[PDB]
């Protein structure tokens, strides 16, 4: 069982550090579009498929091992569980996360940063109720 | 307009994090989706993964314009040649120290299969580095 194993906790950080590096290579990708270096672009993009292959392998290991969601700590194994985990953060995010990082600008004096991370509770908001619909769908057969 | 110290730094590098992993995680949970014919929610979540990309790129942004690091390994990632370097720094620690420890622990723990996966990606990583160091050369030339 990789439950409470080093293992474990290494297939979580893989996780984190592949799904970084997917997005940031698909950032430093559009840089690259923008200054006019395509091969270097699609070379970025192409590695950023690896680093998605690499992300979802961990995802596969994490659920047959029985472990949970890196970014919840709730189970992943059928599909009902995933959109749990997804209510489950962004209830979170909305509900905490976002407005404690605002709150936390604002007292900072960074107004502009603290509107983005406004604007992001109510997103975050909005795709928890979108995923509470699902599981509505799912669980209601 | 200077973020360097303060919470809010903080705070943007933790909301990246989250954010790159939800993008990943609903991307993996839209293939179950998909296997088991769902398609209105598969679609809803590769929908709702696009908002958690707009997210990070914005988290990126404000790290950037604010004179922070990239969240993934405290280099800066003003210039493409930056960006570029920051991926050299990533993938170096990831095929030289991180995925062979895993897999040595791995091993140790007697989760060979495990082990095996972290073997190709140290491999993987240390293709993705040479490739991106090719690309400093033309950058840089
Ligand atoms: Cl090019
Ligand atoms: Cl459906
Ligand atoms: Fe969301
Ligand atoms: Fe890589």
């Amino acid at each position: 069982d990789l439950k409470g194993t080093k293992t474990a906790e290494n297939l979580k950080q893989g996780f984190i550090g592949e799904s970084m590096a997917n997005r940031r290579y698909l950032y430093f990708a559009k840089r690259a579009d923008e200054e006019g270096y395509p091969e270097i672009a699609g070379l970025l993009r192409s590695i950023a498929e690896g680093e998605t292959a690499h992300a979802f392998g961990h995802l596969d290991f994490i659920r047959q091992g029985g472990l949970t969601d890196p970014a919840t700590d709730k189970p992943i194994g059928t599909l009902e569980q995933m959109i749990e985990s997804a209510i489950a953060g962004e209830t979170y995010e909305w509900t905490q996360m976002y407005p404690g990082f605002a709150k936390v600008a604002r007292e900072e004096g960074f107004p502009e940063v603290a509107e983005w991370f406004e604007t992001l509770a109510r997103a975050e908001k909005s795709h928890a109720e979108k995923f509470q619909n699902v599981l509505k769908q799912l669980k209601g057969g």
